[PDB]
């Protein structure tokens, strides 16, 4: 099965994930 | 614009997001 | 081992996690 | 205020975040 997903929603989610990915190192150190 | 995503990939993504979500009590409880 | 984290950083982290969590309906609804 | 957080919990969360960060590009393309 395939689901249509808005490209801009995946891009916004990617940005949010990237933001957490770059924030956690600061917390860990 | 829409991207055609495999339902199994969205199911994996959902599960990964839920695992992060359900880490919050452990992180916040001290 | 424990890391001393600023409460404001955990609050930011929590909010970031919740934003990702609350994206799931939009991603899954088609 | 400071909160004590288990280092291994932040490391596990980092791993989970990194896994999503590397998975979303595959979905987006």
């Amino acid at each position: 099965e395939f689901v249509k997903v808005r490209k801009k929603d995946l891009e916004r989610l990617t940005t949010e994930v990237m933001q957490i990915r770059d924030f956690l190192p600061r917390i860990l150190n």
